[PDB]
């Protein structure tokens, strides 16, 4: 049976939709899945956890950790997390190494958006590479067309006065590109660049999206074009929220249909201390029920993108107010299971795109509240386009205000403006669940692809 072997990039929004992935591969495909995982120290936590109760036919190699004590501590998370599968190029050389005695020689060798590197190795091993894309077919579009974007284009981003608008795409100002092209002097838009100069090398990629939810670019990326990879919509792969977990969910069962408003900014995103503390008053204003979980400010705002209890920089009477409406629950939370819940009718979210699926999933409408990497991008898309998102008004310091917060959140789980987006997630909840059965469109992306890599191995074998 094909053996795919995937090579993550560093972070749980990518390692959580890929182990989704590999349990498609092995329960609806019949194959077997070898994770390779690199990273820049020893693996958390999480990691192992995501990767642990997997059927059999899913194995786990952890390879050493990569020596990154040469680079700036200011490095941005895109340098540091493609440098992470660059640099593991010597150590997954000797675990394919491992797989050719092994007599499991990988069908296909799937890395993320920013593991391209990795495919020096399949080219060596002459094993087809393939990419999985955690993000929208907006900004694959965008990752694709970034070659010729570079080299069109001389100034900063931010300084075009017209928006970017690609084919089928919702159009992104300039200075709204995501994070790592906002500096084409930093080595995290050289790595940005270098990745999508590789997309080229890819046999094919599988995008975690889905034709309803992103129609136009979908069509797009799969009309023919120079150099264009087949693009494949595997979507949404999510963890549906239906396995076993506690106090936060006890404390859910006890709230209303529909009333609890969930707030949660990733696996690594923070506010500002002005802007914790503006969010924090407004919930508090709003009077609605809240589920917020919540982490330390920071000036950076992927800074626990890999300490004190954030709770300390509450405002005066903020969790006294708030005793019995809403529950904070400091650094994670069992998201899959809160969007699931009954009680959660608002999802106040950083536009992640792991959380933007499996809110779509379960209908849960959002209000867009992006901070670092593509979310700004996705926010637009979500609420522009899409139209299942409501967006927060910022002052021109960049601040949302407690007004404003209230005015939205209240909103989003109450007012006229909410219906509009509460209706689209609904007709988005159903529109995920068709495209996933035996013969909807994602479903038969994914059988297409495994098809190749069945019949790759099977002329391979004889
Ligand atoms: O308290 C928590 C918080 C999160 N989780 C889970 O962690 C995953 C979060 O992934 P998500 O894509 O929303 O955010 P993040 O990891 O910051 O995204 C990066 O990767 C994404 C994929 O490329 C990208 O769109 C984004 O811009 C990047 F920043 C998602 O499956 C949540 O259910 C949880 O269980 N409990
Ligand atoms: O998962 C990611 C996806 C994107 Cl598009 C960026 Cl820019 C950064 C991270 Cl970390």
């Amino acid at each position: 049976t094909p053996h795919v072997a995937i090579i993550p990039s560093p972070g749980m929004g990518h390692l959580i939709p890929l182990v989704e992935f590999a349990k498609r591969l092995v329960h609806l495909h019949g194959l077997t899945v070898t994770f390779v995982i690199a990273g820049e120290g020893p693996p958390s936590k999480a990691q192992r956890t995501v990767l642990d109760s997997l059927p059999s036919s899913i194995s786990s190699v952890f390879l050493p950790p990569v020596d990154l004590t040469d680079l700036s501590s200011s490095t941005r998370i895109e340098s540091r997390i493609s440098l992470t599968v660059t640099r593991s190029n010597p150590e997954l050389r000797k675990v394919f190494d491992s797989f050719v005695e092994g007599g499991r020689l990988p069908t296909a060798l799937v890395v993320d958006l920013f593991g391209t590197d990795a495919f020096d190795v399949a080219v060596e091993f002459h094993v087809p590479p393939y990419i999985f894309y955690p993000t929208t077919a907006n900004v694959l579009s965008f990752f694709l067309h970034l070659p010729k974007l570079d080299e069109t284009v001389s100034c900063e981003f931010r300084e075009l006065t017209e928006p970017l608008m690609l084919p089928g795409c919702v159009p992104v100002a300039g200075k709204d590109f995501l994070d790592p092209a906002q500096d084409r002097k930093d080595d995290a838009y050289k790595w940005l660049l270098h990745n999508t100069k590789r997309y080229k090398e890819a046999e094919g990629i599988l995008v975690n999206t889905f034709f309803e939810l992103e129609p136009n670019a979908i069509k797009a990326l799969q009309e023919p074009g120079l150099d264009k990879p087949p693009v494949y919509p595997v979507g949404p792969l999510v963890n549906i929220g239906k396995q076993e977990a506690s106090e936060c969910l006890k404390w859910l069962d006890n709230q209303p249909l529909g009333s609890v408003l969930y707030v949660s900014f990733g696996s690594g995103g923070t506010l500002t201390c002005e802007q914790l503390n503006e969010l924090a008053l407004g919930l508090a204003d709003s009077e609605q029920r809240f589920l917020w979980v919540i982490r330390s400010p920071s000036g950076i705002a992927n800074s626990s993108y890999f300490q004190t209890d954030p709770l300390t920089f509450l405002p005066p009477g903020f969790l006294e107010r708030t005793k019995k409406r809403g529950f904070v629950i400091p650094f994670w939370a069992p998201q899959a299971q809160v969007l699931a819940h009954p009680s959660t009718g608002g999802f106040l979210t950083h536009c992640g795109w792991n959380s933007t699926l499996e809110s779509v999933v379960s209908g849960i409408p959002l209000i867009a509240w992006p901070l670092y990497a593509e979310q700004k991008m996705n926010a637009v898309l979500l609420s522009e386009d899409i139209r299942a998102a409501l967006r927060p008004r910022a002052g021109d310091d960049g601040l949302v205000r407690r007004e404003e917060v209230a005015r939205v959140v209240k909103g989003l789980m109450e007012g006229e403006e909410g219906k509009g987006v509460r209706n689209k997630m609904k007709e988005l909840k159903e529109a995920a669940c068709r495209v996933l059965k035996d013969d909807g469109t994602s479903t038969k992306a994914l059988s297409l692809v495994a098809l190749k890599w069945k019949a790759h191995k099977k002329e391979l074998e004889q």
